[PDB]
């Protein structure tokens, strides 16, 4: 049996759960008989993205529902759905392409998780928790409850939960200090860049085996750039509740996972509305989606020379913006250095 700390053991079990991976596929209405977890491949996912891009071209160029029908069916051919003998819903709008682009992104992390678990060696004498921990190539340590870093992290959670996200409260169960193999060396050209912030990135439990082994990744080139508000980058938030909404927890599964990453923002390209960009303008290193609300800038604290925006939510002064809260997007995977992973219990008020 494993010598790993009990919170680390429970984390590994959580993220390598096969039935959670299956429950996530069922949520997307995928036919598991026509295509199980083991049939999932990058090749198929990329072909599905490419057809979604063709659907996107047909919708933006204003094709008829009779004309797009052919392209909508082509997607359902690559990613089988569970509708029985009924006709699938027509993908004739941007919301539909956005929803399908989002599902595919998630399937890309699920495929990594299942590949990791089904790859490798079988040894009965070794605890499967120890076996599955090594697959991640990440040093995972438990942060001491009474430490300074734990106090700062708990204040960030406590102070940046938005009023509009009050249908639930957050309880920090565990704090993990994480170190992905090779990530620190990848980050080096951006290590002393200006505008380095410790930001949130929430995701489903089924994404975290992929996130810890491959890191936060940008949607592939086949993916429709219009399926994402600020194009194809890595999205972060300064409001814990904005990111915790990406955990997709419920009364039937109230345990979520959220990251704290050091993001080299550099010169921010400030936007109030959707801009489906492929490349940043010269001199810019990130995109900042300007929210109506911002954590109080005079309340910013420093944790290992990185700015921590743990202030309470105040008005930014920004008018006529499409965002309630800020968002930060980087278009180079090297600009992210994962620092912490938090296990949270969501206490629903509904
Ligand atoms: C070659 N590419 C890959 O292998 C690959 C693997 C996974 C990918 N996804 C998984 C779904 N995820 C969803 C998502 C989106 C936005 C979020 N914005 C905030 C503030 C937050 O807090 N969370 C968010 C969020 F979770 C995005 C990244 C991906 F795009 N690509």
């Amino acid at each position: 049996k494993s010598k790993l700390p009990k919170p680390v053991q429970d984390l590994i079990k959580m993220i390598f759960d096969v039935e959670s991976m299956k429950k996530a596929m069922v949520e997307y209405e995928i036919d598991l008989q026509k295509m199980p977890l083991g049939k999932l491949s990058k090749r198929q996912i990329q072909a599905a993205y490419s057809i979604l891009s063709e659907v996107q071209q047909a919708v933006s160029q204003g094709s008829s529902d009779s004309q797009i029908l052919d392209l909508s069916n082509r997607f359902y051919t690559l990613i089988p759905h569970d509708f029985g003998m009924k006709k699938p819903p027509l993908l004739n709008n941007a919301d539909s392409v956005q929803a399908k682009a989002e599902m595919l992104d998630n399937l890309l992390d699920i495929e990594v998780a299942y590949s990791l678990l089904r790859g490798g060696s079988d040894d009965s004498s070794k605890d499967p928790i120890d076996v599955n921990y090594e697959k991640l190539k990440t040093d995972i340590k438990v942060v001491d409850r009474d430490s300074e870093e734990a106090e700062i992290i708990r204040k960030y959670v406590k102070n940046t939960h938005a009023t509009t996200h009050n249908a639930y409260d957050l309880e920090v169960i565990d704090i993990f200090k994480i170190e992905r193999e090779g990530e620190c060396q990848r980050y080096k050209p951006f290590k002393q860049l200006h505008n380095r912030r410790l930001l949130w990135h929430g995701s489903r439990t089924t994404n975290f085996a992929g996130i810890l082994s491959q890191g936060l990744r940008i949607a592939p080139p086949e993916a429709p750039v219009t399926g994402y508000m600020f194009g194809k980058g890595i999205y972060f938030a300064d409001m814990v509740s904005k990111s915790a909404n990406y955990c997709h927890t419920s009364q039937g599964d109230p345990i979520g996972l959220i990251l704290l990453g050091e993001v080299a923002l550099g010169n921010m390209y400030e936007l109030k509305h959707a801009s489906h960009i492929s490349k940043l303008p010269k001199g810019k290193h990130s995109v900042k989606g300007l929210g109506k609300t911002t954590p109080d800038p005079s309340a910013n604290i420093s944790l290992d020379g990185v700015d921590v925006p743990l202030g309470t939510g105040i008005s930014s002064g920004v008018n006529d913006t499409s965002l309630l809260y800020n968002e930060y997007i980087v278009y180079d995977i090297a600009q992210v250095n994962l620092k912490y992973l938090l296990k949270l219990k969501f206490n629903f008020k509904t």
